């Protein structure tokens, strides 16, 4: 437990769980929403302070996490940390790079830590790969695949499901996209409901990332290869597998061994908040800060051009 004022901004579906994370690992404060019986809820729930403004719940903490609508994220980030608070953005960071741009200025001028919500980082099978040191991988194929739910229609289907797996990319590889190219399929709308991005980057890994909001049942997969190695992940089902040029178990590939990762489950929220708070009290370097949370911003821009362009020919 670190002895930190917090609060959250925007308690609606994620934001709720954010304060469930503060309120059991530091001193919650409370929150703000704008919308009162919502925040009032929330504050009865967590047994904290509902906020008659964000200025009020600012001048009563150290860290936020903002968790608003993405087009809000600028105006809101801009005015806690003109208070001098931290913030743990939820991502996308921002709707464009030039607001990306200003609120890591900001930062840096105000001395304060900038983090990105991009939970998949804190994922178990991601931190041991990480762990493990196999370089920079030379492809990946990932497929993040959401049912078609009564909300779906506002999920976009780059910047809320790919931007996962095209920040994962950019982290893995270390290197900075040189070609993007992608298509989409638009049945609902003309918004797409699924789109597919093939990534080339300046050190030549290829990244070929698909994503859906209309699929029947969930699915969240990463291959990813080395040139001497082949990780499987099963996102959803946390399970990871690392085949090598080995002792003869995989059925229909000879020579090479299959290693079952034995990953452990834990909660990715309460992982990212905990980070957060830690930067902030002991100078450490953050989970994803300002600068990578706009490094994939302007990719996923990027393949949503790239997309849209697809779609208007
Ligand atoms: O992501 P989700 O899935 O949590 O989506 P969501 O809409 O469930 O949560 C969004 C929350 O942000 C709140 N909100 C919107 N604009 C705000 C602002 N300017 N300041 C404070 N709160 C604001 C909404 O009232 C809502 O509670
Ligand atoms: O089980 S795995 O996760 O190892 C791969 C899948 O079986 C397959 O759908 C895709 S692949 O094997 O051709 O890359």
């Amino acid at each position: 437990m670190i002895h930190m004022r917090t609060g959250v901004i925007g308690v609606g579906h994620l934001g709720r769980f954010h304060a469930q994370k503060y309120a059991a690992i530091s001193q919650l404060a409370g929150v703000f929403d704008e919308n009162a019986e919502r925040a009032a809820e929330v504050a009865a729930e967590l047994r904290c302070r509902a906020f008659p403004s964000v200025d009020a719940l600012l001048a009563e903490v150290d860290a936020v996490s903002i968790v608003t609508p993405t087009s809000t994220h600028f105006a809101v980030a801009e005015v806690a940390m003109q208070a001098g608070v931290h913030c743990l953005i939820e991502k996308p960071f921002t709707l464009d790079t030039e607001e990306a741009d200003a609120l890591i200025g900001m930062a840096q001028e105000r001395h304060l830590v900038l983090a990105i919500g991009h939970i998949k980082r804190v994922h178990p099978a991601i931190q041991y790969l990480r762990q493990a040191g196999f370089g920079a991988p030379r492809y990946l194929e990932a497929e993040r695949l959401a049912p078609f739910k009564p909300r779906s229609l506002d999920i976009d289907v780059i910047m809320d499901l790919m931007i996962h797996d095209l920040d994962l990319t950019l982290l893995l590889t270390g290197a900075e996209p040189v070609d993007v190219r992608a298509v989409g399929v638009a049945a609902v709308t003309d918004k797409a409901d699924m789109a597919t991005a093939w990534m080339t980057l300046n050190n030549g890994t290829v990244a070929n990332l698909a994503a859906s909001r209309v699929v029947r049942e969930p699915a969240r997969r990463m291959r990813i290869f080395w040139q001497d190695r082949y990780a499987s992940v099963d996102f959803l089902n946390n399970t990871l597998h690392i085949y090598h040029r080995g002792a003869g178990t995989v059925p229909g590939i000879p020579g090479v061994r299959d290693e079952a990762v034995d990953l452990a489950k834990r909660d990715a929220l309460a992982a990212e908040i905990e980070d957060f708070l830690n930067a902030i009290a002991a100078h450490r370097p953050v989970f994803c800060d300002g600068v990578a949370g706009r490094r994939v911003l302007a990719a996923a821009l990027q393949v949503r051009v790239a997309v849209e362009a697809f779609l208007q020919r």
